């Protein structure tokens, strides 16, 4: 898996595309 460059918003990691987290932004990354 990997984690693509975007960036889009989260509440928590179900939020985030193939194996990006959820960052203290609020951003997956």
């Amino acid at each position: 898996g990997v984690c693509p460059k975007i960036l889009k918003k989260c509440r928590r990691d179900s939020d985030c595309p193939g194996a990006c987290i959820c960052r203290g932004n609020g951003y997956c990354g």
